[PDB]
């Protein structure tokens, strides 16, 4: 089998992405942020405390006639962000762009914390990193990507997102029309339950490229690029007038700048980042101070390729025996 769906943004800074799921009989869509960062699939609902929600989609088990409480499971996630949610668990038939699982668990919220409450257009997480980091307890459950491997045509998925424009994930297959060149494959971690990687070094604009290995997750739950403040000070020392901002919480520029490309490696490829791509406007509305897309990882504990580094590449999510991650330009 294979499924395919369609990614939004959810705003003009693509600051998220929001994909189409249909959950239970009758189908109930919700529109979820499929996150490659974490491994729980959880949705507002009936359940969730009524001034925690503000416009999002609800799922109502009730009304699923496939439906069934997962006896005793209880599940709570706190993301890098600080936001947090927690509640019960169903299992529930939930299909994908066509892809269907069924028994999944479905973990509807109870409690949320406030910047979910506050962003109407993301009804949920659908996580994609390795089951081992499934909050589910006492019994761990699987994502939709474990619990769909075996019956896919290839043990894959793939991230293609769009700048300021839809994208697509795919399950259980490649679309060679969906990139240039070759795909260059790459080694993974599992041990920390991330898609974890080295990328092979970095270059500024049309500066020379710098090897130096850079150990960090591909996540697409992550708005920006969060890497070492060394990378990260020698990308804004091209732009006149950037500046670390304790009070903003990162870098600055002024909104006036050309920003210059981002160069990562992957093996012996490269990966180009545009400087628009990096640009997440305003810092408040009507301010002449832009927000950075790069920004450093010191204090996160880990570097992240988030979406900033994502869009700019067609991206292979490879769940084989021994996963790995491919990486083309497009």
């Amino acid at each position: 089998s294979t499924g395919s769906a369609t990614t939004t943004p959810i705003d003009s800074l693509d600051d998220a992405y929001i994909t189409p799921v249909q959950i239970g009989t009758p189908a109930q869509t919700l529109n979820l942020d499929f996150d490659t960062g974490s491994s729980d699939l959880w949705v507002f609902s009936s359940e969730t405390t009524a001034s925690e929600v503000d416009g999002q989609t609800i799922y109502t088990p009730s009304k699923s006639t496939t439906a069934k409480l997962l006896s005793g499971a209880t599940w709570s996630i706190s993301y890098g962000d600080g936001s947090s949610s927690s509640g019960d668990v169903y299992t529930d038939t939930v299909s994908v762009g066509g892809l269907t699982v069924t028994g999944q668990a479905v973990e509807s919220a109870k409690k949320v914390s406030s910047s979910f409450t506050e962003d109407s257009t993301i009804d949920g997480l659908l996580g994609l990193a390795f089951s081992t980091l499934n909050t589910v307890s006492p019994t761990q459950q699987k994502t939709f990507f474990d619990n769909a491997k075996a019956s896919l045509d290839s043990p894959v998925f793939t991230a293609d997102l769009g700048y300021h424009a839809p994208g697509t994930y795919n399950f259980g297959f490649i679309d060679t029309t969906a990139y240039t060149g070759s795909i260059t494959y790459t080694a993974v971690s599992t041990k920390q339950g991330f898609w974890e990687w080295t990328s092979t070094g970095y270059a500024v604009g049309s500066g020379t490229f710098k090897s130096t290995s850079i150990d960090g997750i591909a996540d697409t739950g992550t708005t920006l690029l969060y890497l070492p403040a060394t990378v990260v000070s020698a990308y804004w020392a091209q732009v006149s007038g950037a500046k670390s901002s304790s009070s903003v919480g990162g870098y600055v520029f002024p909104c006036s700048a050309t920003l210059p490309s981002f160069t990562f490696g992957v093996g012996s490829a490269r990966i180009v980042i545009p400087g628009d791509y990096i640009d997440f406007g305003p810092i408040s509305t009507g301010s002449s101070s832009c927000f950075g897309g790069i920004q450093s990882s010191a204090g996160i504990g880990i570097n992240i390729f988030g979406d900033v580094a994502l869009k700019a590449a067609f991206v292979v999510f490879n769940g084989a025996t021994t996963p790995t991650l491919g990486f083309a330009s497009k």
